[PDB]
């Protein structure tokens, strides 16, 4: 439990770190629980559709520089770095799809009924069959959900982070499977995540106003 | 404000999702407001906020979606506050909308055209959001995910219960809310939504994949 004005704070005090000290590193406990508000975080139908590929390797995070200008400096200086991968062809036939089921242990009618749900959701609801694309953005969006509760997650524990998009992501993709590190029929990068304790002082907040983007329907 | 590992693994526990809303209890203007800031704090991609909260309380609106709202058809009557996102569409790095993205951080001429060659880079060759418009729409409506995120975990740390929705059709809800007059379809379209309030049932236990499978460590 928190107040409003420390959930406030919470939210003022978390920014986007582009430079790390790097004499600090995030000890494995606390970066375990980071990586939990990653797996604890909701998904559309229970999809989960994330893997979280952590990059510790000096010489793979220096093999990303030259493709990576939103994080270039951060390569080299943060605590640890987090590319997350979404699922590909997460279809509600597919094979993925049935572990979806049998973690939420479903019966045999339910799973028929469960499958007529994420069909009508996919194609009619969503328009998600559209193309390979589109589905993929889908898994994507849940992913976001997890980045956002890392970040959130982490500066609770005190830490600093970056969200990261700033990467070729074509280069990024192949750089990674070439490494044996994921399938790339199975996944794909969705969005990356530093992660380390900060060397300056948090700038203030920028947004729009709350007038601008809330609407209130009465 | 700071936590424990205690803590924090609890914060993100003891969120669920609720299906089943108490209709006694309401969520008071400071606190709903607070959630709200959760959103309108969040990170987003070159700063671009590509969101809009639509607070739908209207009791007549709420009936009106039942019937395509599958997700949310018993909640639509029971939770307190329902928030329906908008994601931005057509945010190209030329538009007007990138206008104000750069305004709000006092760029110079100089900074803008740097900034503008870096947004068509990423937009056009590193994301290659470009090919069409729904590919550049769910580039904004991923950012407004993070706003849904933390408005959900904000509720939760103020002892209040949410559910994320995508349990409708987007044509008809889209279709709905733009001709009751609540935001230009040529400018924004419905991304997702979250109920809000206090639950009625027990709170269900978390089925999550294992940390070993959903973490791979490249060290
Ligand atoms: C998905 C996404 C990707 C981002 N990519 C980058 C990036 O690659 N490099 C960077 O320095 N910041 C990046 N940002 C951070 C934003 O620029 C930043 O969140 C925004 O300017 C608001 O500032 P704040 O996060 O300090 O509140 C990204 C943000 C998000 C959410
Ligand atoms: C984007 C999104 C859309 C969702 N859509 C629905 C929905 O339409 N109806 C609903 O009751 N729950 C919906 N869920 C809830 C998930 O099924 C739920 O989060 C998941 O099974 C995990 O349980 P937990 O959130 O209680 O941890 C949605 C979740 C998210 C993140
Ligand atoms: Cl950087
Ligand atoms: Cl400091
Ligand atoms: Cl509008």
């Amino acid at each position: 439990q928190l107040t409003r004005e420390q959930v406030l704070e919470l939210f003022h005090q978390r920014s986007s770190t582009r430079y790390y000290d790097p004499t600090k590193k995030i000890s494995d406990e606390d970066f375990e629980c980071i990586l939990e508000c990653g797996r604890l975080s909701p998904s559309s139908v229970g999809s989960e559709p994330w893997k979280f590929l952590v990059i510790q390797n000096k010489t793979l995070r220096e093999k990303m520089k030259p493709f990576s200008w939103g994080m270039i400096n951060q390569l080299d200086n943060c605590s640890h770095l987090v590319v997350i991968l979404a699922k590909k062809n997460a279809r509600y036939d597919s094979p993925f799809f049935v572990d979806v089921m049998a973690r939420k242990g479903l019966n045999a009618e339910q799973q028929q009924a469960a499958l007529t749900k994420y069909k009508a959701l996919q194609e009619e609801d969503m328009k998600l069959l559209e193309n390979d694309r589109t589905l993929f953005d889908w898994c994507s969006k849940q992913t976001y959900i997890a980045l956002a509760n890392m970040l959130t997650g982490a500066s609770a524990l005190g830490i600093d982070s970056c969200p990261i998009e700033g990467f070729h992501y074509d280069k990024m993709n192949e750089c990674l499977a070439e490494e044996g590190l994921f399938d790339p029929q199975e996944y794909a990068v969705s969005v990356a995540a530093t992660f380390g304790y900060r060397s300056r002082d948090i700038a203030k907040k920028s947004r729009k106003g709350l007038d601008e983007v809330v609407k209130w329907v009465g």
